[PDB]
């Protein structure tokens, strides 16, 4: 029997005690943002951190669970909001649940069929990511967007398809938040 | 195939209520044979049969890889000197894990293996508890205010209340000048 345990989540910083920290900067997201120019610039300008993850994962097993907080920093590449890479589950069949804790943003989801959905998120918002849906998180505010994510330990990660094809939509700023089609999709 | 639609639902940090969720209520009369002081139990039922806890759940069809989630509002109180608590259970597919995220109030979680080995983890706002496969779990409110938390579990985990309704937990959580976890006499 594995040992149960408790860990403290700081509602202000989004940091989970004893978690495994991962960091993703702009230089780690080449080929994701539409404005390749503005991208290249910002990188040489300082290669700012886009988001950080604090994860506690179990071994890949059916029926088990992993969880992690993400701190998605405010910003835009051109006029495209800072976002996570986005991914499907290796076992695409796996669902996921997100719980927004601080700031504001939204999640962009897409199916293999091609359907695209955008769900706005504010503190208190619980987002249900169904089986087969790829999903990416976007920060539409000027402050850090913090959320907790819980997912099957055997769900796995499939980034390839997204890095290749990309999402059928992009989330940009045009006075307000606009969800429009993605040219290179 | 025809996919299920994603969705966002609001959770009220202050009330523990989740919009559009399925509500369940458990009164003291719904927990007959759970508390050690059965005389104190009887008296409290006739005096008003208070609500011990309420659950707001959103569940999918019991299918592999999917997820259910629910909040619980566990009210403050005691039967004799035993803190208000949930019935407690093992998952139907016993090797399914679960994750709790405390949002308001103070309490703790009591866990045990099929063999009776127990663990008690304190919970306060911000505490995340990992319930490993095979462990039964019960939540306890050790405070004077509602203890609110969010729980996430596999949609095919199911519920096994039988063993516990029968033999209870190997331990009880009571107040004696403070919070104490002692052996369960009728266990
Ligand atoms: O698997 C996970 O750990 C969760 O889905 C979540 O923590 C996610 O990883 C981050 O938001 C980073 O975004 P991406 O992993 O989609 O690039
Ligand atoms: O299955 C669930 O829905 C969750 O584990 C949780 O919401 C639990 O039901 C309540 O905390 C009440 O506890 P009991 O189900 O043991 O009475
Ligand atoms: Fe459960």
């Amino acid at each position: 029997y594995k040992e149960p345990f408790g860990v403290k989540l700081d509602f202000e910083t989004g940091i989970i005690e004893n978690a495994k920290k991962s960091v993703r900067r702009l230089s780690d997201m080449k080929g994701y943002f539409i404005d390749e120019e503005a991208w290249k610039k910002m990188v040489e300008e300082g290669d700012p951190v886009v988001y950080e993850v604090y994860a506690i994962e179990q071994e890949e097993k059916e029926g088990d669970l992993n969880f992690a907080t993400t701190v998605l920093y405010p910003g835009k590449v051109g006029n495209e909001f800072f976002m996570t890479k986005g991914h499907y589950h290796s076992k695409i069949d796996r669902a996921e649940v997100y719980f927004a804790l601080k700031g504001k943003g939204g999640m962009l989801l897409q199916t293999p069929e091609g359907e695209a959905r955008f769900i706005e998120m504010e503190p208190g918002t619980i987002v249900y990511v169904p089986p087969y849906w790829a999903h990416r998180t976007i920060n539409t505010g000027d402050k850090p967007f913090i959320f907790l994510a819980l997912y099957p330990a055997d769900a796995g990660h499939d980034y390839g398809t997204i890095a290749e094809k990309g999402f059928s939509k992009i989330v940009v700023e045009e006075n307000g938040k606009v969800v429009v089609k993605d040219n290179p999709k």
